[PDB]
């Protein structure tokens, strides 16, 4: 797979993104419905919709 990490900190406005830290990783669960993708972070073991443009592929 190929894990994501986040650029900047993110607050969610909505029932379903996840707040985050900069940092923080993420395995994508969807990306093929928009810019908004489904992700499920390795710190909360939450799923729930993160602005991709938020994060970067790990190397």
């Amino acid at each position: 797979v190929t894990l994501f990490v986040a650029l900047y900190d993110y607050e969610a406005r909505t029932e379903d993104d996840l707040s985050f830290h900069k940092g923080e990783k993420f395995q994508i669960v969807n990306n093929t419905e928009g810019d908004w993708w489904l992700a499920h972070s390795l710190t909360t073991g939450e799923t729930g919709y993160i602005p991709s443009n938020y994060v970067a592929p790990v190397d």
